[PDB]
């Protein structure tokens, strides 16, 4: 089995902004999450062949990781913060489905999710 091509993460069509909320997603959110000893796994896509899961994408099919969300918020890709953050929330929803509850990756995941959800309950307002 073959992995798809990634996520798009630059579109010249698109329009781009500059917005507080996306600033603070880049320099705070992501910049804690990256650094985070369990983040590793998380940091580019799932490479089903690699790894070895043949099943991978065929479970998940709008797979998502935070290598993809760093290139999107680089690129100014995202023109709303939510769009950013229903990235977060596909990354750690995808890990949950394919996973079994009390996996090693799930538990990490998990703690990821945890850290993402303070930091997101301190999101500017926007200015
Ligand atoms: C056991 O799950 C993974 C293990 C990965 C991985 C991505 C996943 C992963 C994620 C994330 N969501 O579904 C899967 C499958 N990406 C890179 C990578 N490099 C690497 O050595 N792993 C191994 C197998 C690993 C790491 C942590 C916990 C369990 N197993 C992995």
């Amino acid at each position: 089995s073959m992995n798809p091509p990634p996520p798009e993460t630059s579109n010249p069509n698109k329009p781009k902004r500059q917005t507080n909320q996306l600033q603070y997603l880049l320099r705070v959110v992501l910049k804690t999450l990256w650094k985070h000893q369990f983040a590793w796994p998380f940091q580019q896509p799932v490479d089903a062949v690699k790894l070895n899961l043949p099943d991978y994408y065929k479970i998940i099919k709008t797979p998502m990781d935070m290598g993809t969300i760093k290139k999107r918020l680089e690129n100014n890709y995202y023109w709303n913060a939510q769009e950013c953050i229903q990235d977060f929330n596909t990354m750690f929803t995808n890990c949950y489905i394919y996973n079994k509850p009390g996996d090693d990756i799930v538990l990490m995941a998990e703690a990821l999710e945890k850290l993402f959800l303070q930091k997101i309950n301190e999101l500017p307002t926007e200015e």
